C-alpha cells in the first residue's frame, strides 16, 4: 500500500510547478515504481539518494525490457521529481 | 518503521518550504503517534484535507481515552502545520 499517500504526495509536487497528471495515470506511475523498487515504500524517502537509485533501478529495466510496457509517463515524472528534488 | 522514512521526508519537506524546521527524530516520534491513533492512515489514508481532519479527530480521541500526559509535544503543532498546508 501507500499508494495513495504516494498519490497525494505527487500531484502536489508537480502541480506545483503547474504540471498535471491523470489520477489514474499518478496510479499507474506507482504501480510501475513499486514493481522495478519495490524496497521504496518501506525503505525509501523523498530524497535525491533514494530517488538516484529508483532512476537507475529503471534504466536497468529499460535495457532488460524494451520500451513495452513502461508507460510512457513514468521517465517524464521520474525525470520531473529529479529535478524538485535537486 | 515502514512508510515511515517515506512520510517523514514528506513532512520535512513541507515544512520546510514554510520556513519550519523539525528534527527528524521529533518527525519520527510524530510519524509513530500517528500511526497508533490511526493505523488505517498508511494503507487507506491521503495528505488530503478530509483524511487529515480524520487524523486530529482520532489523535483528540486518543488524548480523551488516555490523558494529555504521553502525547508527543510537537504532535498537535506538526498536525496544525500540515492542516494549514492543505488548504
Amino acid at each position: 500500500k501507500g499508494q495513495k499517500l504516494f498519490v497525494s504526495v505527487l500531484q502536489r509536487l508537480l502541480s506545483e510547478r503547474g504540471l498535471h497528471v491523470k489520477e489514474s495515470s499518478a496510479i499507474e506511475f506507482y504501480q510501475f515504481l513499486i514493481k522495478v523498487s519495490p524496497w521504496f515504500p518501506e525503505e525509501g524517502g523523498l530524497n535525491l539518494q533514494d530517488w538516484k537509485r529508483v532512476g537507475r533501478e529503471m534504466k536497468r529495466y529499460a535495457a532488460e525490457h524494451g520500451t513495452d510496457s513502461i508507460p510512457k509517463q513514468a521517465y517524464p515524472i521520474w525525470l520531473q521529481l529529479r529535478e524538485i528534488l535537486t
